[PDB]
């Protein structure tokens, strides 16, 4: 599957803006948001809804999914609306907590010039993207793919990994399809 995308532009009007830049504003109230877009991956949001079908049948009551923060420098957008977050992505970071995509409760940590690099005309690029971070632990450096729940079935897995268990400020995606990239928010300093 090919996995073609169209971009469309969000209206301040739309409802769907308003909830965006409200979370957006949260943390970077200090920041001028230039525009909102939708992307709309039907291939990419096929396999994003079969995973959450498969992670919703085993976690009984757990709300799988959160709504998370990513900056990206302007040169990756056209790789993440076709692809998300996968093993071919730059911004892949082996630190602290594993070897992995990181997403962020908060976009001042997104909003990070190291993360959301200013292109030539100024502008940064943070996505607001749906994580299926499931049930999850402590994160540490040496991890490729999350701890096993269990020590005696090696085989059932954590679906994600965090900084702190009771308090999350990140989260680590170590598969393909475990993140949509739903919104992209253009701002400036
Ligand atoms: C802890 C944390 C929190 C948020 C982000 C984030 O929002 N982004 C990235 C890498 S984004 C990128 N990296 C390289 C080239 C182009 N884009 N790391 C992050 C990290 C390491």
């Amino acid at each position: 599957k090919q996995q073609n995308f169209c971009v469309v532009e969000l209206l301040p009007s739309d409802p769907e803006y308003n909830t965006v830049a409200s979370k957006f504003n949260q943390t970077c109230s200090h920041f001028r948001i230039e525009k909102i877009e939708r992307i709309q991956n039907p291939d990419l949001w096929n396999s994003y809804q079969a995973k959450k079908k498969t992670m919703d049948a085993k976690n009984g009551q757990t709300m799988n999914e959160k709504q998370l923060f990513h900056g990206t420098d302007a040169g990756s957008v056209p790789h993440v609306n076709r692809n998300g977050f996968n093993r071919s992505y730059a911004g892949k970071n082996a630190v602290a907590y594993g070897k992995g995509t990181y997403f962020a409760v908060n976009a001042n940590y997104s909003a990070n010039d190291t993360y959301s690099r200013p292109d030539a005309n100024g502008r940064k690029h943070v996505y607001y993207v749906r994580v299926l971070t499931g049930i999850y632990t402590h994160g540490n450096h040496s991890l490729i793919v999350p701890p096993s729940k269990n020590p005696q079935n090696p085989t059932d897995l954590y679906d994600t990994v965090t900084d702190n268990v009771h308090h999350p400020s990140l989260f680590v995606a170590f598969y393909d399809y475990q993140a949509y990239p739903e919104y992209l928010i253009t701002f400036r300093k």
